[PDB]
């Protein structure tokens, strides 16, 4: 329920506090609606996000996403966001899915936020489902409770985002692959969770670490299944000289015109969010790959990447 008089900040101890990021009592008028809101961090100095607790209605909320960024798309109370979340790069921290219960951060692991370089804002995206549980006209305050601490964490959580930019899916085309690859050139990262994201043309999304020619599965998922962060089968380290490679399999069947990458439901996306940790003294919070630097390498991609899970 809504917090009313106590507000969104709960003190836990001298150095920690819970921040509740909730909808300002909204009432979705249509189904399949996407709401956004923002919260400036209460603290200017560096803090660590070490836990998330969902505060979702168990009937109306389909999924929730939380981001860190410096400039949310809109100011004010709330806005409608078909994942038009931030104006700068939105750094995903958390996904909650109705049908896919989230996995916790490992102990000792946190995202760095605030300070000179970290996110100054959280942006909450809530996707509402069938909205039949709104005939009472009630106000919804679904969201997330975030556990922040100033105690520096020995391990820092980050995001390696792989995304297609140039994909064109001609109408009626049975199979279109969107391939993404980059050489990794940082200190070692350990992947512990992944999220896949396409729109309605996506069949299967797979991500791999390629080392000396060998393909090691990070994650492989049907993007039409709930788009939560799923744990990695085996914590995969990615080290200097490694190549990260991803493939989204698309279809143009059902479409009368070409589908390219874009920000609407009728466009497509090929996103693979690889959540990792790094040693605190080596850590960087975000890396991005929007390229295909080793296209011929995909000829030895495992067969599982081409058949839907
Ligand atoms: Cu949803
Ligand atoms: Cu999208
Ligand atoms: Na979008
Ligand atoms: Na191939
Ligand atoms: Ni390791």
């Amino acid at each position: 329920e809504c917090l009313g008089t106590i507000g969104p900040v709960t003190p836990l101890d001298a150095s920690d506090f819970a921040l509740d990021i909730r909808m300002p009592g909204v009432t979705p008028k249509e189904s399949d609606t996407y709401f956004c809101m923002s919260m400036r961090l209460p603290v200017d100095e560096e803090a660590f996000v070490i836990d998330f607790k969902p505060r979702a209605s168990m009937d109306t909320v389909h999924h929730m996403l939380l981001f860190g960024c410096n400039m949310p798309s809109s100011t004010g109370s709330y806005w409608f966001c078909d994942e038009g979340t931030c104006t700068d790069k939105a750094n995903i921290l958390y996904a909650w899915a109705r049908n896919a219960p989230p996995t916790r951060l490992p102990k000792g692991v946190g995202f760095r936020v605030g300070g000179e370089t970290g996110s100054k804002y959280f942006v909450l995206q809530v996707h509402y489902g069938d909205i039949s549980a709104f005939r009472d006209n009630h106000k919804d305050c679904s969201g997330v409770s975030v556990h922040l601490t100033r105690v520096p964490q020995p391990l820092i959580a980050g995001m390696y985002l792989m995304m297609s930019v140039d994909t064109v899916i001609p109408p009626g085309e049975k199979v279109v692959n969107a391939d993404i690859s980059c050489q990794y050139k940082m200190y070692p990262m350990h992947v512990f969770a992944y999220r896949v994201h396409t729109h309605h043309l996506g069949k299967v999304v797979s991500g791999y670490r390629v080392r000396n020619g060998q393909w090691t599965l990070i994650g492989r998922q049907n993007p039409q299944l709930p788009q939560a962060f799923y744990p990695v089968e085996h914590p995969v380290d990615v080290t200097f000289g490694d190549i990260l490679a991803a493939r989204c399999v698309f279809t143009g069947e059902g479409r009368t015109e070409a589908t390219h990458i874009g920000g609407t439901s009728s466009d497509e996306m090929c996103n693979l969010y690889i959540m990792y940790y790094m040693e605190a003294k080596y850590a960087l919070s975000f890396m991005t790959c929007t390229k295909n630097v080793a296209p011929d390498m995909f000829r030895t991609i495992p067969a599982e990447a081409n058949i839907p899970i």
